[PDB]
């Protein structure tokens, strides 16, 4: 009755079950959770870690000896459950101070102060265990167009980027960072705004091979994007660093529903790409309980992000293995898209009249790709009304 | 009163004034217009040059007779009125047989055969003195999740502009490729669907150096982006081969109104870009006078793409010379924006107090950005309201 | 196993069948089916019925003797097979005189003509047997703001339909009609474009009772909006004549996918609202087979249309019968939205110290909602997955 | 130089500019405003008027004295300024115990605690003047399917309103309600998400003559329409009782920019329309001046909200002026959409063979509307380049 082990992978961040319900026309809902007992009732529920930002796990202004405090109680309820924690993050959104920005602040103070915030953090993370530093640049960008030089502001970028390069290599830490494209909110439009925007940035840093993307369901459809095919090239780049799982109906502002929520049939595709290309990271879910939600309803909210990725995984493996779907993508060349256009050559190509002056354009036009038929298939695998 | 000439460089393709007026609801509203008439009244109206696919130059299925001859006509007008081709383009979209794709068709065959297709255009583009050679995946993609291994797909694009990149260099050609993004329609998801996945696909391809983008205003904004963001990634990334001008009013099926319609406000910031990056393409005009419209219309409505660029290009020079706005952009920081942010280096930053311990974040928070009052002096600048 | 009969009252346009594949940019993949087959080959599948535009019954120009004989076989073709004909519409879309409308043309006599073409097509439709008459102004907009006085235009569409009305009360005739709202596509801009403005305008005609609307799943997906909720008020106004059931993914292009594609989600909670509410009009689909299909694949896509629409109501009774759903659906006060506010009335609430002075705003707010469960046991009903 | 004065009836809202700049994302950027110091800062930027939600102006939970004093404080600024009240309304959203709604909450209780706070408060907006009184729901609807029926919920709403329009029509109060419509945030989808679902809603209530709509630019923008198209259809039902003015960059989170910011064309043709018609109401702005700014920045953007209003009208008025667009409007047959159809009735028109018999289809197919010269003259004058 896919009941979550550890062994899912299933990881949550600190300020999704924690997410007191204030949004910006209206108060908090929920009291704030320790992170102590966030730990204990995600464990409880088969989750196999957490995720912080910085400012999660101590409270912003906190003394060193607090600090440790915080930490020190942190590391007792993981040890307590055996939960881990894979990735970490700062936060460079919250802050007045952030209000144009961190790393791509006009202030060049502020972009300074950003970098030694966000090191400080790299260190707990991976004192923590940590395998991936995420980024979310959700302060760049501008609300109007004078405002933001977006060359500039990609020179900033990089800059902050290579210098967080630099600091890991010369520490030796074995973490990795990860890109977390969003295309606006709360700027009016935000730098990178999608996955083909952070994988291009990549490729510009000094080290990129230090670097990937922490995609989001609910961000790519905040841009209409088909959210699969943006993992598909973010695996075929080789950058699928870690993953936000959760749910978003269409474009509108970033709802953060549970996960199998929002566009249900791109929950499944999702999950069929996941297990195909055996995606081996944590599988995140970065989701909102709603505020109409007391503490009883935001673990139910947990308990079904993992549930459902549990049912999409079984229908998605079911799909792929039926012989009959098996046949049916053998009929819509499937097993062809797979194989060399022109494992010949050039040459070869360009003398085979068989691809131009004799190839018969209509015959192939004519051939129907039965397409529909098998997203029936696959419609009824996702339903559980195999016939 | 901003009249356009040749000096301008403003393109137009064949098929924009060419549109007939076919859309999937109704049929022509317009004859078709021989390349020769709309050669000449371009050029009559201060046009620079055109371009065109394949199939607009040469009717699908000419023999080579028939080829030669629309071939020397097109040149006779070409010579008759001092007009260029800076661009050419392959139709791998209106056939049957390109149903599912051309280069990533599931079909081994269809793919062969767009090459090949391709091929030989390269060779007449290159004839008639194209630069760029503009691909536009428009049925790249899939309706369903089935369809199309999305991770394969790549591997057949890159292998098709692998190839490609080859042809060019066999032949010592000069002449470069430009990627179009389109993030749907025909296809109810388009493979590479913005500037970034563009972008970030070229980066893994054999010779990245030979392919840059050719970006539509209006297909970016088709996924709620902003164009010129997009335009200043492009431009950053030392890739912006190619441009097509239009307008597009929101997240929709692709309007392609005439430069300067739809967004009006993104429409100024972009030439603002263009000409402080002192991009130096073609200003290239990819629209479709509206169905409404007859043949005086088709005219009129190509002459407003010239005139608008000409009207936002002189409010956003007086924009950038204007010392109140000088003394603004100062106001607003943007000037420290272009400095780096640790020119220093990292172990000075590290050891620099100010930017951590010692860094008064409220006073920095409590420093108003400005952005409103700069951004009224460019609506005044656009708008010729300056008092 | 789901298989369709008659009495679920599944309908088809001849026009969604028969779709040869032709979109802006591409030609037909298909050839036309004569409507004869489409009506053979609907019933074999368990279909009810068909629907029809003037246009697609007897081509444009039609002689008198011609039309004739296509109604004569028409006519032969639902006697052999028991289908029905519960719905007809005409075409004021596709002949380039319908450019700028048909109804709401600028020229007059465009205007004219438009109702002398709907009025025609209205005695075929009653003599077929429709009780419903659909109009669909997918021409009435603009691209422009000046093209269109939106206020003139809205006295002209009032004209239109009042004069409609008073020609069918004119014959004595039963027939109803419907409006189906588009927010854009093939206009820019289309007027009455969601189910709101339609049940709004409709309040306005001389013979209000005469107008519902046919709301299609896909048309207000186009704005972003609940397809559910719309039907709902649709429903609570008593306008629900007839609907059109497809699939869309987004705000996008008008996609027609078969029904259940798309937002699965939203057709659920459609299926469970007609369900309840106990809809008896015809279960029309109007859809378009992808023109990636053959006519194999055209018949597959039609009978997953049914197919999925049964499933759904299934699952949504199973859900709705469920006690566990039961108790959880009053666990979250939908028993409680279900009662008056005020049956009291407005004096007594006034004085009902328990409403304000008294009342503990505190402990309502810590009730939390527990809609997140419900949703779970809906995802779960959903997707077959009850444990 | 577009300076304001009251005689332009320029408002805005107490939670306008005085915005803390809290988002979902970040903290205040600004300190609170004394509505006084914001009454005497608008009146010197020549503002007519100022608006208030309950909350806004005394702090909920206030004491009766407290109560007094704030409105003491309050009207002693209005006396200062010589500023008007010309609307008002209930904040039914920042306190949890709304979070399911207010009117529609599913807890009955919650319901007439609603009704009661918003009857408290339109004693209020009658003691300082108000002629308007909103209602905006932005808590009713929804994330998921099973948490609301919405009928049932409609059923709720009527009731509200209609209790709302005894308790006015009791106390022979003159003013009158007018329902702002939002499509989505706060909820994942509102009831009467748009101006065409408010005024189907209000045909509706008992008596609906008391009820009317508060569209605004940046809310029917979310949903992908066209802004001016709605107003248009609000004049023509006669239900323009008041106006939210801002800006909104397309389909995402409700930005509210300065008005004139966002879809520059969209506000020209706003303001076109409402010069046209004699709009006579307030011209409301409900923006947010951006978070990025400080006071300074705040007057400026609220400054610029009026500047661009008569920046706009002056473009407009000049435009419908012209000698040369008044024989373009001719040219494209704006005329003849003011002339009825069939003033001659439905019996001429069925005996009219110039309507169809004789109708030369073709040769009205072929007349171009000229309507890209005609919005060229529109784009001319909006720039000021009238050559
Ligand atoms: O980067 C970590 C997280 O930071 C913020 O909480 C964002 O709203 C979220 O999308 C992101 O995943
Ligand atoms: O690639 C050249 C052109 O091909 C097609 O006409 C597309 O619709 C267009 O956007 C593109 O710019
Ligand atoms: O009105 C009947 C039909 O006409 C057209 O085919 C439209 O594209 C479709 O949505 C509508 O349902
Ligand atoms: O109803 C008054 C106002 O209430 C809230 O502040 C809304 O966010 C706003 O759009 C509305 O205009
Ligand atoms: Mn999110
Ligand atoms: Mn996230
Ligand atoms: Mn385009
Ligand atoms: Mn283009
Ligand atoms: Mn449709
Ligand atoms: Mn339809
Ligand atoms: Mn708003
Ligand atoms: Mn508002």
């Amino acid at each position: 009755n896919y009941q979550p082990t550890p062994e899912d992978r299933f990881t949550f961040g600190l300020w999704t079950v924690g997410w007191q319900g204030r949004d910006p026309f209206g108060d908090a809902t929920r009291r704030a959770l320790d992170p102590v007992e966030s730990v204990r009732r995600l464990a409880e529920l088969g989750a196999h870690g957490v995720t912080f930002h910085d400012d999660d796990l101590i409270p912003f202004g906190s003394s060193d000896s607090e600090r440790e405090e915080h930490v020190k109680r942190f590391r007792q309820a993981l040890d307590d459950t055996g939960m881990k924690v894979p990735m970490a993050t700062t936060n460079l959104f919250t802050h007045p101070v952030f209000k144009d920005g961190g790393f791509t602040a006009n202030d060049r103070d502020v972009r300074r102060y950003a970098l030694r915030k966000t090191i400080r953090n790299i260190d707990l993370a991976v004192e923590l265990g940590a395998e991936t530093y995420v980024a979310w640049g959700g302060r760049e960008g501008a609300e109007s167009g004078g405002a933001k030089d977006v060359r500039d502001a990609l020179d900033r970028m990089k800059e902050a980027f290579d210098l967080l390069g630099e600091y890991v290599t010369s520490q030796g830490y074995d973490i990795r960072f990860a890109i977390e494209p969003k295309p606006n909110e709360p700027r009016g439009d935000i730098l990178l705004p999608t996955v083909g925007h952070a994988l291009a940035f990549i490729e510009r840093l000094e080290r990129p091979e230090l670097y990937g993307v922490n995609p989001e369901v609910g961000h790519e459809q905040m841009a209409g994007l088909n959210f699969p095919h943006g993992i598909a090239q973010a695996l075929w780049a080789g950058k699928l660093f870690h993953i936000d799982l959760n749910g978003q109906n269409g474009i509108k502002y970033d709802q953060d529903l549970r996960f199998g929520a929002g566009d249900l049939r791109a929950a499944f595709w999702l999950v069929d790409l996941l297990e195909s290309a055996g995606y081996s990271g944590p599988r995140h879910f970065d989701f909102k309980p709603p505020r109409t939600e007391d503490f009883d309803g935001v673990w139910a909210s947990a308990a079904g992000c993992m549930r459902n990725y549990l049912i999409l995984k079984e229908r998605a493996a079911a799909f792929r293995a039926d012989p009959e779907v098996q046949e049916a993508l053998r009929a819509s060349r499937l097993d062809e898209l797979a194989r060399p256009t022109a494992a010949d050559g050039l040459q070869a190509l360009l003398d085979d009249r068989s691809a131009f002056e004799e190839f018969d354009v209509d015959a192939a036009a004519a051939r129907g790709m039965a397409f529909e038929r098998l997203d029936q298939l696959a419609m009824d695998h996702l339903l559980g009304a195999r016939g």
